């Protein structure tokens, strides 16, 4: 029923793609309406806030589309907080990671995520959506 | 309109997982259908086979899914017939590949890929459908 | 006399192993007292919150022993904070770390440690006390 | 006219190199009003405030002056908002980083900025803000 | 009740750091005693040997501390027959190996063993004991 | 009161960026007069021609602004040439090394310089005079 | 009872060692009437063909003796076909790849395989049938 | 007086540069021609194919010119049955492959070859022929 | 005629798999006997007593067959020693070394030993007897 | 018309293979004659040499074919003057490179290179003349 | 006075060059009268066995001429134990190990010796001597 | 009768150790006397230099002493022209490199060379001549 869309930095400047944040709530709000589900979208610079909501998760059982940014390729933190969860972790890109420099194409999450989601654009939430609720 | 599957080695061995290939063949047919898409599904354990279908999707302009199993991590030569495709090539694998050994953990597909969906499972082909149907 | 424990994320976690943080702090406590030693055991996920503890402990000459969860094989940050201790540091895992994924066979941290006690559980924590009691 | 300086963790630490981190604003203030400049300077051990800050000069045009610390190592978030200014980046290192360990011979930072000062001091940020000055 | 103390070359030059090979036999027993337990200390610089009194413990299903000097970084054989230990295995090194050459940092031991002891000098070995005995 | 400038190949091609190697020159000297120094500006696509004046340098104890062209990155000579200098060595990059390609990311000559400037052009060299009429 | 054998490219060239393809065919057919087995030989330089033996013996549930020639340090695909194998796998090379190319010596098929013959001429297919006679 | 020219995939693409395949074929015939040469050339897609075509040439002691595409960088199948031929092997790429991604600068082919021209378009081929007529 | 059997550390422990190293002695006997040869089988932890045995088959030009445990990936002596060797060796592990960690598929022997036997038990070694007895 | 060809160290022992490099000059102006070129042949062992005559290349935008020995491999100099030619640049080396060391099969000059001609002997550079006659 | 000639495994085997290990000693000892030394020369493959030598030397204060064979590239344990010599330590190869396997061209012995001798032969051994009479 | 003794960049510099490059030569000749030799000594910063010297030597027969000093770890070139000598080549280094920086444990000439004296001061030159006396 509940989704936990979690967003890592610097996804606040999406728009300054004409797409902004608050768009970006907005679709997938939408979404998770037609798709019966509600959808927690959550944003943060901070990688504490992130793996705080990452426990929040675990300990609901919740699922997570999460979107962690440059921290993808540099948190273990974070990574283990997602290996705590029970339920899917879908893993979402907008740009398609493995196009742009070597440094990338890892990432720490990937391993322990359900599945991973680049380059579809903020269409990928939607998708991670759609997989979750047929699920 | 129309939209190409193409599924290299060993997925006709789907099942023998209980989704069995043609199983899959129809899932995907039946979503297109459905997004108002033709899809044409087509599977070998040929590359060059593969390589004549994606040709075939290039001078055509037709957009293309592409499941290149273990071809994925080893073939030139496939990734340098998808690069001439102008229409999208989404890549998709069923497993997390991150989750395995680190050999398929690189692609030469995924750079010049619109973009890869991997872990989701068959859902994966008709979240493919679905981003090109919207767009 | 002072002693302090510092532990990073996610070690609030522990339990949700039976041992939580809190009985940890109690254990930590108790061992403490009976070598005639003070205690200050503090935990947090912000890299930020443990540079400040740990230039603390440097302003003050004060032992550490520290538990960096996975910012101990990420942060050159907190090894540089670390690098001014001038009483003796401690680094600690719980688990062992050599049993896991090569990435956790690094640590920034160790090189300028005193010393290191991984996969002896939570009594890691007590021996490294007693370690800075003897001495 | 205005100028960003932004420091890193743990550059509140400089004295306890007799300058502090105060005599160090105090200085770049000094020589930014002889320059006809304003130089505003900050400092934070968390990277989002560091983020924060970047992303201000991202939408202000403000050219930044960034030491970034241990982050410079290990930060892509960083390195993706510093990406975004328009203005330009000077990377200062007091410490000449290619004379320490190997890991910080590396720098997400530079490939970003505009240029990059290592190993002359303090009179790095002054001569920083030179450079800005007559440009 | 019984715990092995294997030590390997050139470990009978403790001295030759003021403690004494036969001092550290001394202090070890010593403690041993105290904790309601017997310490069979033994060194060897022949890895035939170690491999012996290794596979000795094994059919005994004794515990066994081990410091196995430059061997720890070298050799397979002993891991492989560590490897056949029941009960647990305590790595022990006197000096911080991570703060030395880094072909040190590697431990063929490690990943077989329950857990490791670097940088506490010679009572590494002592805190070692007491882990056992609390277990 | 003396500085040696101390430029390589192919630094006599700066021009043909409108500034040329004779302006570098004419600034240069213009700056170094403007600071109470004097500038002895010398280039050569010659490595022995460079050590020649390096070793002038190290006997005189002058100190050196060096920008070694391509040798930067390849020539060990020079670096134990500029090794031997007593007095401050800068290197200077006109470009950002950092943008380019992976192996002028790596300098034999950092590592034994006082400090480091590259992407600030031409301007990089009087910068370095001045830290140097500042010390 | 059945055993089959199959060969890549180029082993339809073996003389052109004198031993022809069909000699070793002859060979293994009556070493194999000899243990009491049938043996099916079957030799391609097609990939595709021999993924589609491979898929048939995993079907049939019998054992395999593979000499994959080249593809055994190439092919993903080969791999992945017979990991499917529930029956024995045993891979067999005529000459000591480890006396030749660094590249020879990386082998995807090993690690998925019961076991390895190489350098023992044609005569490891022969030990191989009898290794599977008695088993 | 004969020279085989095989080209791999997706040679069978040129065109779709403005020189066709075809083109390709008629400029190779007509300057062997002016060479007092026979000009065989061939394309597939096909490695098997590939293969075949090199045996051929191998029992028929034929030189042949090679432009393998893709499989140039992957294939030790190949690489061993031109390792077979006894005339001249020279390897042929169109476009500069050192100008393009780090992995096309590997070629299992070259080592074997008798020499290599990459970068001078379809003149390769008919630069080669000409090496092989004076030859 | 006389074929030597090596056995490296801890091969001894076979058993404590149901075979023994001495019921190994046994099976190797009786096949040696059928095959018509005399097996000399020996079994050592020291790397010395191997040397001197293998020097030993060295000096009377008799076969071995070599097993040496964890030796195999790290001893160079060993190696040297077998390079000796002018009867053939063939080299054997019990277990598929290729199945288990990365550092046992490195082998310092295989490239100096006729050929290489893994992954099939004790009957490998039978198999190995009987590639010298067909030779 | 005029193509300059430059030859490094120690290309001047060609002889000391019969053909000297005097020869060479001739063999190479005898083409140049027969195409309607004029050949300026040049060699030297001195890198500061090269760089010089690939300069007055660059100014002149006369093509150049270079054979540079073993400055190919080690001179990001040579590279950096090259990179400035806007005619075309051909690499030559006689020998096949990619069958001797591995350090030779890097080249700091392909990359900027329009082509390569590697192991067909002299007649490399004559070759490379008649691609630059019909271009 | 006193020069300890150490020489590892298996250098009992010189001869089986035509120079026996008796030889080699009767050569060293009558260089070593000639300069006034006194040579005792040891040789072992017992790694315990030279790493007691070299303990004695150490406890002696006496210089080694070490020729451990293969363990030079593999023992950390016999590099420790020399570490604690404070004479000289030259470290002797008879061949020139650096035109050999690349294994071979590290040692974990140089960069603790005095000095290295390779590839002259029995001669290096000689002159080892005669560096430490005049020393 | 002849030996050359090459010294490179920067052993002009010995002295400025207090033996200088002139006492060098003194003691070589004086040494050579007593041997029965003449040697030629010579130093030159210039690779270009030194490349003709070798190549005099090459031609005459006559034996070399190199020391390459920074291009010892550098040139391929004068590798090259080394590999030309028919004589004996010995490589030596005053300091012993193998206790430095890593880049100095790599040299292009060692594999070339006859043999290679590191670590024993100016006396290696000596111990070189002896050498090539008594051969």
């Amino acid at each position: 029923l509940i989704v936990n869309v979690i967003n890592g930095p610097s996804l606040g400047r999406l728009g300054r793609g004409g797409t902004t944040h608050d768009e970006l709530v907005a679709l997938i709000e939408r979404e998770a309406a037609e798709l019966g589900l509600k959808a927690v979208v959550r944003q943060s610079d901070s990688e504490a806030q992130l793996l705080d909501w990452i426990h929040q998760a675990a300990d609901a059982a919740e699922p997570v589309i999460l979107n962690a940014g440059g921290l993808t390729h540099t948190s273990v933190a974070l990574r283990d907080a997602c290996a705590e969860l029970s339920a899917p972790l879908i893993e979402v890109h907008i740009s398609n990671v493995h196009a742009r420099e070597e440094f990338r194409r890892h990432s720490y999450l990937s391993p322990i995520a359900t599945g991973v989601i680049v380059g579809l654009g903020i269409q990928g939430y939607l998708l991670a959506l759609r997989y979750l609720a047929e699920h």
